[PDB]
């Protein structure tokens, strides 16, 4: 596929849901402190899917150890450790054992700033790119590499659903760590490596 190009680190991407074809989204709008239920939320800053195409969609994915400057070619790989930053918010997104809006059950995804995601925050920052059908050693290609997204300190797998969020989410989709890996409702795969231009080599 013309489009299926292998994905580096500090390129920046649209992740795209599967089955719901939602991307992968944020916003500066925070969780309310308490939902419905009488829960308390993190009231970080929402991450949600979003149905259309803006720069909220835009997350450059990076290394997971400590900060490094931006290095060419490096290529992301099966079972990798990455962290993505939201480039409109400049926030790395995180997940934690904090329950989210609808699922008691599951993860909240938010995002953190940098100081957090180098410092005290960073393990749970760190997420594992597992392709599907994945073999050692095998680069993450947008289009072609199906993956499900596995937050590294708790093993939840990055998920959506058709339901919308209250009108406080903006009535989409919500975010949140799946315990179970199997279904196929936890696949994702990358539809734009937006960074990369359409005269660059990388696409020859
Ligand atoms: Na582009």
């Amino acid at each position: 596929h013309p489009m299926a190009v292998t994905i580096d680190y500090w390129d920046t991407i649209t992740i795209k849901h599967k089955e719901t074809k939602a991307y992968l989204h944020s916003h500066p709008d925070r969780y309310p402190l308490r939902y419905d239920d009488g829960r308390v939320s993190s009231q970080g800053q929402q991450v949600t899917g979003y149905p259309f195409n803006d720069t909220n969609n835009w997350w450059q994915i990076l290394p997971a150890g400590p900060f490094e400057e931006p290095k060419l070619g490096r290529h992301v790989k099966h079972r990798d450790l990455v962290r993505l930053r939201h480039v409109g918010t400049d926030t790395y997104l995180l997940s934690h054992d904090v329950a989210s809006p609808y699922y008691p059950t599951n993860q909240e995804f938010t995002t953190v700033s940098f100081n957090e995601a180098y410092g005290d925050r960073a393990a749970d920052t760190l997420f594992e790119v597992r392709i599907e059908h994945g073999k050692p050693g095998q680069e993450f290609k947008s289009i072609s590499s199906h993956f499900k997204l596995i937050h590294n300190p708790s093993k939840v797998a990055m998920w959506t659903h058709p339901t919308p969020l209250p009108d406080w989410g903006h009535r989409q989709q919500e975010i949140n760590g799946n315990k179970q890996i199997a279904p196929s409702s936890n696949v994702w795969l990358v539809e734009d490596i937006v960074s990369l231009p359409a005269d660059h080599k990388r696409r020859e």
